[PDB]
């Protein structure tokens, strides 16, 4: 909720969109170190509000990880797989195989989850919890 500079405060979380080129592995790697995680869509509002900050052309990595077509859809954050909230793009062929990580892509003029090889580089969203309250002496040291 309280976050540095341009982190979009929403509810209790903060979401920062990046248009740089990173793999899902590197985006998870560059995130988390900031106390944040990749864009983990907890609510349909998380989605519908973040796509207002996202550019209608880039594809932004989400925190949904599967690591071998295991069926282990988990958000790298804490958020479990939302059974009521699965926003697939469509019956999308793409190229997804092996490791599969969903991104928010604007295609067919619709924002939706598109799962792509996590070794692919694309844009990303980083989400940090309102942990700034805990970072009082923490960041005072750091």
């Amino acid at each position: 909720m309280v976050c540095p500079i341009d982190w979009r405060a929403f509810q209790s979380n903060c979401y920062f969109p990046l248009t740089d080129n990173k793999t899902w592995a590197e985006s998870e790697r560059n995130c988390s170190g900031m106390g944040a995680h990749l864009m983990t869509i907890s609510t349909e509002a998380e989605q519908n509000f973040i796509i207002q900050f996202l550019d209608r052309r880039l594809s932004y990595f989400l925190g949904l990880r599967d690591e071998n077509a295991k069926g282990q859809w988990r958000w790298v954050d804490q958020t479990p797989f939302n059974p009521r909230r699965v926003f697939w793009h469509k019956n999308e062929p793409d190229n997804s195989q092996g490791e599969n990580c969903v991104v928010l892509v604007y295609n067919q003029d619709k924002w939706a989850w598109n799962d792509v090889p996590c070794n692919f580089e694309a844009s990303r969203i980083c989400k940090i919890p309102g942990t700034t309250l805990n970072a009082e002496n923490l960041y005072f040291q750091s």
